C-alpha cells in the first residue's frame, strides 16, 4: 500500500474518495487548525503523496522529510506559490492544483468585495448596530458606484476576465487590463485596453488585482501607485497579500491618496488583530474566502483527491501543473 | 415671494438652485436629523411648495397645517407611500417624485447586499477583527453563490429589472418574477418566468424584493411565505418594512426555514439596537441607503428642486407624479 498524507481535514467528498482507494493507506491531520512545521515534516516521511492546502509551505525541507517515496503533491488551490517548484521539478515529482472549478465563485467573491467596500456596507451595517442610524438621510454613507466607471483590471486570466463579466452589467464604461503580454481574444469581451500599470492607475474608478504572485508582481502596489490612483477610486485584492506593500496602502487610506480598499488577502495570514489596517473604516479586509462555497469548496475538495489517485498510479490527472 | 418649506438639508445643488430663485422664500430645517410632526406643521404654514423626503409622514393634519396656499410637494424619493395622495389629489395639489434617477444605483445596492449576505462578509468580517481567523481554511465561512441560481424578483419594475440584468452574468440559470400583471416585453430580456407568490417561494435560490408598498404588498413576506422557501435559500428586501412580517422572519431566521437575509427596510426606521433580528448573524440590515451614491443624491436633490420651481411656476414639472 502506498502511503498519502493529507494536511488537513478537508469535505468530505475527496475525503470518501480517499478512503474508497484499496491501494492507499491515508494518513491524516485531524483538524481544521493548519499543521505545524514540524508535524507536517513527520507526517510526509515516507509518503508516496501528499495532499496539501494554500496555507501549508511546501519547501525544501518538506521534500527532504518525505523524502524519496514522494511522487505526487496535489493542491487543494490554484494558486501555487506555496510550492517549491524548482525543488519539485528537479525531484520529477508531478503536481495537481484545481483551475478552473473556483472561477466562478472566486470572480463572485471579488464583486462581493468591491461592492460592500464601495457602497459601504460595513460602515452602514455597524451604524445601525450601534444606534447612529436615526432616519433616512441624503448625505449619508454615500459611496462611489460602477455607472459610467472605469475598471481596471491587474491581470486578466480566467479568474479577471470572469470579474469583468460580473462587472459589465453594472454600467461599466471602459474595462483596463495590464499584464506582461497583451490578450486580445480574451479582452474583445469586454473591448477591453491592454494599458501600463502607471496608465492602469491613473485611469480606473476601480482596480482589481488578481493575477499570480510572482517576483514580477511582488510589492507591484506600492506608494508610487497609489499616488498614481483617484482620490475617489478604489483598490481591491484577491491575489497573495505580497503583491501589496500594506505599509503604503495604510497612509494611502490613511491620508486619502484613495477612496477606500477591499482585501481578500493580507500578509501575513491571519492579519494581526492589532494591525494598522485593522483601525481603517474605510478597509476591508477578509480572511481568504474567495472560493468559499459548499459546491466550490466540495469539487475542489473531489478534484484535489482525484489528481493525487491519478498520481499514485501513473495516470493522466483530471488537472496537473 | 411664495414661500418654499424644506424639511432637511438637502444635497448643495438642490439648494442652490432654490437659493438662486428669486421668486422664493425658501425656509430650511437646518439640520440632518428628520423634523419632530410638531416643528413640521410649523414650518408648512403658508407654504406655497413643500420639499420632503421618504421620512416625512405628509398626511391630512400636515396638509391643513399648511394649508390653503399648498400647490406643490416635491419629494426626494421614488416611493409616494408617505404621501396622503388621495388628500394630496382632492386639493388640487401637484406631486414631484424622483424615478429613474436612483434606477441603476439602487439596483447596485440590492446586488451588494445579496453578495455580502450570501457570501457571510460581515461574519468574515469580524472573524477577521476577533482572532478567529487562524489559516485558510476549506470548511470555514462558505456560503451559497449564484451559479446556475434560480433568482425570483417580486416586482419586476425599472428596479428589479436592473437587478436582473446585474444579476444574469454570475450565472442564473433561471428568473422567477411575480406581481399583479405578466411584463412580457420587460421579462424578454431575462426570459423571466411570471409565477405565483407560492411558486416564487417553492423554486428560488434567492428572492428579492422591488415592489411598492401598497395594501396588496403589505405583510406579503410572512410565514407562509418563509415557510415555502428552499431551507438554502436567501431573502433579500428592498422595498418597504411593512412589506414584510418581521416576526415571521425572525423565527424563519432563527429556526432555519431559510439560510440568511439581507434587509435595506425596516418596521419601524430605525430598527432598534436591541431588536431580534439584530442578534442573528444570519440577518444583514443595512439603514436604508438604496441610493446612497454623491452622483444619485446629488441628482435626486436637484431633480426635487425643479419639480419643486416647476410646480411653483405652473410649468410642466421634470418628473410629475
Amino acid at each position: 500500500l502506498m502511503k498519502v498524507f493529507v494536511t488537513r481535514r478537508i469535505p468530505a467528498e475527496g475525503r470518501v474518495a480517499l478512503a474508497r482507494a484499496a491501494d492507499c493507506e491515508v494518513e491524516q491531520w485531524d483538524s481544521d487548525e493548519p499543521i505545524p512545521a514540524k508535524e507536517l515534516e513527520r507526517g510526509v516521511a515516507g509518503a508516496h503523496g501528499l495532499l496539501c492546502l494554500l496555507s501549508d509551505h511546501v519547501d525544501k525541507r518538506i521534500l527532504d522529510a518525505a523524502g524519496a517515496n514522494l511522487k505526487v503533491i496535489s493542491t487543494m488551490s490554484v494558486g501555487i506559490d506555496h510550492l517549491a517548484l524548482d525543488e519539485i521539478k528537479k525531484r520529477g515529482i508531478r503536481v495537481g492544483y484545481t483551475p478552473d472549478v473556483l472561477t466562478d465563485t472566486t470572480a463572485e467573491l471579488a464583486v462581493s468585495l468591491l461592492l460592500t467596500t464601495c457602497r459601504r456596507l460595513p460602515e452602514a451595517i455597524e451604524e445601525v448596530k450601534n444606534g447612529g442610524w436615526t432616519s433616512w438621510k441624503p448625505l449619508w454613507l454615500c459611496g462611489y458606484g460602477l455607472t459610467q466607471s472605469t475598471v481596471g483590471i491587474i491581470g486578466l486570466g480566467r479568474i479577471g476576465q470572469a470579474i469583468a463579466r460580473r462587472l459589465k452589467p453594472f454600467g461599466v464604461q471602459r474595462f483596463l487590463y495590464t499584464g506582461r503580454q497583451p490578450r486580445p481574444e480574451e479582452a474583445a469581451e469586454f473591448q477591453a485596453e491592454f494599458v501600463s500599470t502607471p496608465e492602469l492607475a491613473a485611469q480606473s474608478d476601480f482596480i482589481v488585482v488578481a493575477c499570480s504572485l510572482t517576483p514580477a508582481t511582488e510589492g507591484l502596489c506600492n506608494k508610487d501607485f497609489f499616488q498614481k490612483m483617484k482620490e475617489t477610486a478604489v483598490f481591491i485584492n484577491i491575489s497573495r497579500g505580497d503583491v501589496v506593500n500594506q505599509d503604503d496602502l495604510y497612509q494611502a487610506l490613511a491620508s486619502g491618496k484613495i477612496a477606500a480598499a477591499g482585501l481578500d488577502v493580507t500578509s501575513p495570514e491571519p492579519l494581526p488583530t492589532n494591525h494598522p489596517l485593522l483601525t481603517l473604516k474605510n478597509c476591508v479586509i477578509l480572511p481568504h474566502i474567495g472560493s468559499a462555497t459548499h459546491r466550490t469548496r466540495n469539487t475542489m475538495s473531489l478534484l484535489a483527491a482525484n489528481n493525487l489517485l491519478a498520481g499514485l498510479r501513473g495516470e493522466p490527472m483530471p488537472s496537473e501543473l
